[PDB]
């Protein structure tokens, strides 16, 4: 509704156009002829005035304004006359002819999938009843064999590569003759210019990275332009994520002087952010990279999932696939496609998420140097995602990153790179916590905790491993008269040890403890972050030896660090005392899931990974479904 | 609140160590024997036990919580003793001690310039019922011989400097060998380390930019330490303007195991925001660098302002004072200084801020190349603030921020640098609104703009130049008989002109028409971020001339662009056409500004100023008062 103000004068008449949707303002008293004490307005059927605070008193407070039913079909085709009268004097009258058109900006502000004339303009706004475009980044390659991202280009080499993009329509109604007179431009600020690409459909580029404004070339009359517009850029630190796309309209009748704007209007897009799946999330395909590969393969299938494996020579070496990516998406109304965020740690595994998992609709991102000054924390083993939360009345739909740290900053703590932790807090949309990880050897989230579906509650628990647990459980054995029992019996080579002498080993002990404590730490941590109950998690019997530095690693393969494919678990299996034919730790584990519709199988990592320090769920990964919750209905 | 899990043992004693304030939480259930029914709770008097959900029943669900009254003297001197029975079996007694302290991190954080005990903690909220610390940068010099600010140092120079500083207490109360067994840590995140520096006060530093964490050296009992906290950094992109500190307690009475953090506690601080003054606030001195001098000298004087000038020496042929600085100030509780913003633009007063204004309680900052790649939208002619104001329901109390740019991008369009820009934005107190200034020669919205005090309804005016008032203004003037009097009489040289002559051009009139389009767009621009009416405007008849690239420029010397010193009035004089031995210019503006209670003085700037195309108000620049509304207390 941002209009113009029209000064009238008796001298001559005066010209101005009116857009549709547009409130036009005008000055009776400025240029008011000397004498006269009172003024009358008279228009033309399709002008309507509404005068506010017949016949009227003339007074600068007074105020005359004007709107106008339907585009101009010649220009001038309406008039308003002001007549200025008074006692003695005959009526002087002002001519004011006015040419209206239709200049409207649409995109899907609506967040519903269909484009809608541009409602509080200018303004993202989150939530249900919010507004507002969405835009995605053109992460993935369409082309059929390119080894780059589709928004390095400037140009459109495929079809089905519209569908990533977000359509904007530019529609006018005008008398023929007019744009003979006046001159449409689109435009964009020069501080987004470089985070943003427009294509003009008929596809040509229009703006750009270099090119902040274009001119378009319009026929009089009815017309509808298409516009196809992708991001450049995930937000972040130094780009809170919204677009906004200006189209002004010139008068440019003059050429003497410069162009004169006579009107403006824009559409505010907000980049999507890049959303994490927790474990809680129906699965979709696996990764990994013979014992094993089978074990995970029936696993996979009684899940209903696809597979994908890399060969060694790819590999060169490198068996944890958990570490090097994590697998996301990005959202919008008109489409939906899952990106792959690439961790800089770059070891055997880094060209892979940059060539067999990137491709057709498939993104890519990545952040944190890649040359080098790197830790361990950097790894995804270090990044999660908790399953849908309330806390405090505070809603979180999509979860709540996790990631983890240390306590304090030192010469010898670690931490997650700081271009990474950035990243993660300027997608907003599920709040990231540090808890502290530091503690552990590898240091990452996965090996004390884990995510499962639940039928009943919140429908999921939080798995902790437990030392104490652990520790219960033998002390139960010993009592029932089993201390006797071989811990790491039907290992070729290793040093094999009784339920006794272990119970009673006081530096273990010691170790377990204080890891106890850390573990306890981030208990309290997540219990007030997540807003969790006692009953909401669940204590994994799991035991630890302080080694390097007294940093902790698994006593035995650690369970808590698993695959979860729906329903169908994927732990490592501990070579536990056998009782009854039956490990006791496998035992006691299964009684703890089961009740919750879960099954419980177990992969032998041992020779593999447990003595490499990772276990099953570090050497693979998963792609799970997106929530059906819309990222932009909350509001963060 | 934030507290431990304790969990007890019949087994064994547990010894435990609680903070006052904090909420602990005691684990029955999984060490519990069996043969066990119910449980029972008896606790030393100054520990008080809340157990919700006499005797109880042993479940999981039951919760048990620990508080205790106050600190221990003695090392396990308060005991908590859980005894465990059932039908047929004697009670088995857990023990456990506990020791209370009292730790506590105290801050400014009432806002209120008084050190309070850490309320929702750990966040900053805005507004009069908000939380949270201030902390000003440190951008002056106290050091009387330095040429740096104050704060590249990491050391203390002066006793007036911990004015400027924040305090910090940290008040514990403890056993004697408390320190023994554990160590307090103080620290920032190394992201924000870089943007603070602390002080420990017996000064030496503690955290700073190499430097994350600390050790405190603390004595056992009752002990008070104070720390003095200074900014290094304004709010900016990069910067949202948070600091948070930090203190853990860790315990270290295991020698063979690492530190185990047993609690931590924190303080946020806001770093203060840069503020510009509106002229309506009242003046308190003026700059400037013979005709001139004097009349400025008497005006000022008239107004109570003291002054300072800039010799040529230093000046280096520079008389642009307005263009090269802005003073505003920042604001704590504790302290209140004005600062310096500095022009990148860097001509010949480029060393007058980092040198004469810059001082003792007198602050400096910059952005910017200032290596070049600079237009002339950068000069602080550039820059302005609107008076407090309202805008639809939201409140302005310091004013917004006005700065003059193109109506799109272009080759030829000028702009602001982005980073003086993002800076001001980055402040949020007063959020910058974008005029339309390119259409200027120069391009300052001074040039077509000024705002006034007024003693009725919003208590100011906006001024604006106004074409058409001068027009209406000759045309009456002709009317009467006077068509005939010379325009720029009085002048040695110049090309003299009567009202009929320049009435009856043409080109003039395109020109003032242009003009007056653009000028208007900003009047509606100012009204829709403003919230203004028509009655809060008056325009002051003012003429212009397109000339090079169809920039305009003041016709005669431009009046609305003036010194405004309270309510005595810097006005540049324009020669007129003489009636009745008075300036019809003069005059016309004197019946505009005296019913507001302003006084108008007219300075000859023309040969001076006018011809090298600017005018008073640019060739000087004023200090005002920094509002009494607290920055704090608005919610942006
Ligand atoms: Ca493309
Ligand atoms: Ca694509
Ligand atoms: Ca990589
Ligand atoms: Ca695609
Ligand atoms: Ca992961
Ligand atoms: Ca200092
Ligand atoms: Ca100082
Ligand atoms: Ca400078
Ligand atoms: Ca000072
Ligand atoms: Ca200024």
């Amino acid at each position: 509704a941002q209009g113009t103000l029209i000064r009238v004068t008796p001298e001559q008449p005066t010209h101005a156009v009116c857009v549709l949707g547009t409130l036009t303002q005008l000055d009776i008293c400025s240029s008011a002829p000397e004498d006269c004490t009172s003024f009358s307005i008279n228009a033309s059927p399709g002008v309507v005035v509404d005068i506010a605070h017949s016949t009227w008193p003339l007074d600068p407070g007074v105020e005359v304004t004007l709107t106008m039913k339907a585009a101009s079909g010649s220009t001038g085709d309406q008039k308003v006359q002001i007549s200025y009268y008074g006692p003695k004097t005959p009526p002087v009258k002002a001519l004011l002819y006015l040419t209206a058109v239709e200049i409207s900006l649409c995109a899907d502000i609506t967040r519903t999938g269909k484009v809608k004339p541009t409602k509080d303009q200018r303004t993202w706004t989150w939530g249900p009843c919010g507004q507002g475009a969405i835009l995605l980044v053109n992460c993935d390659r369409d082309n059929l064999e390119s080894s780059a991202m589709d928004c390095e280009d400037d140009e459109v080499l495929d079809s089905e590569d519209l569908q990533d993009m977000s359509l904007m329509t530019l529609s006018t109604k005008t008398p023929k003759d007019f744009f003979t007179n006046h001159t449409l431009v689109l435009h964009v600020a020069r501080s987004e210019m470089d985070k943003v690409r427009v294509f003009q459909a008929t596809c040509s580029v229009v703006l750009g990275p270099k090119w902040p404004s274009h001119y378009l070339m319009v026929p009089g009359g009815k017309h509808n332009m298409d516009f196809y517009v992708e991001a450049l850029a995930f937000p972040d630190t130094d780009f809170p994520g919204l677009i906004t796309l200006t189209i002004s309209l010139l008068d440019t009748s003059n050429l003497e002087l410069p162009e004169a704007v006579v009107f403006q209007d824009s559409v505010v897009f907000r980049v999507a952010p890049w959303i994490m799946t927790p474990n809680t999330q129906p699965p979709q395909e696996v990764y990994a990279c013979e014992d094993f590969l089978k074990s995970v393969t029936t696993l996979a299938m009684k899940a209903k999932c696809k597979l994908t494996i890399c060969p060694e020579e790819e590999n060169m070496d490198d068996q944890w696939m958990q570490d090097e990516m994590e697998i996301g998406y990005i959202q919008a109304p008109h489409k939906t496609l899952p990106v792959v965020f690439d961790s800089p740690r770059n070891r055997g595994l880094k060209e892979f998420p940059i060539k067999r998992v990137m491709g057709p609709d498939f993104g890519y991102v990545t952040r944190g140097p890649q040359t080098g000054g790197i830790s361990g924390l950097d790894s995804f083993g270090n990044l999660e995602v908790s399953p849908p939360v309330t806390v405090r009345g505070k809603e979180y739909p999509l979860g709540r990153i996790l990631f983890g740290d240390s306590c304090y900053p030192s010469n010898d703590s670690r931490q997650m790179h700081q271009a990474l932790q950035d990243f993660l807090s300027a997608q907003q949309v599920q709040a990231p916590v540090k808890l502290y990880s530091d503690w552990l050897s590898v240091g990452h989230v996965d090996e004390f905790l884990s995510f499962v579906p639940a039928p009943d509650r919140k429908g999921f628990r939080l798995l902790l491993a437990s030392p104490r647990s652990c520790y219960k459980l033998f002390q139960e054995q010993q009592n029932e008269g089993h201390g006797e029992a071989l811990l790491f019996e039907g290992i070729k080579k290793k040093k094999q040890q009784k339920i006794k002498n272990i119970l009673s080993n006081k530096t273990l002990r010691e170790h377990n403890s204080f890891v106890e404590r850390c573990i306890d730490w981030n208990r309290e941590l997540l219990k007030r972050e997540l807003g969790l109950a006692e009953s909401d998690i669940i204590d994994i019997p799991q035991l630890f030896k302080l080694k390097e530095f007294s940093k902790a690693e698994a006593f035995f393969p650690n369970m808590v660090n698993m695959l979860v494919l729906g329903k169908h678990l994927g732990i490592p299996k501990p070579f536990g005392p056998v009782i009854n034919g039956r490990c006791c730790l496998e035992e006691k584990v299964c009684s703890l899931l089961e009740p919750l519709g879960l099954q419980c199988t177990f992969i032998n990592d041992f020779f593999t990974y447990h003595i490499r320090h990772g276990e099953v769920h570090c050497g693979t990964n998963v792609r799970r479904k997106p929530f059906s919750f819309k990222w932009w209905n909350m509001v963060p």
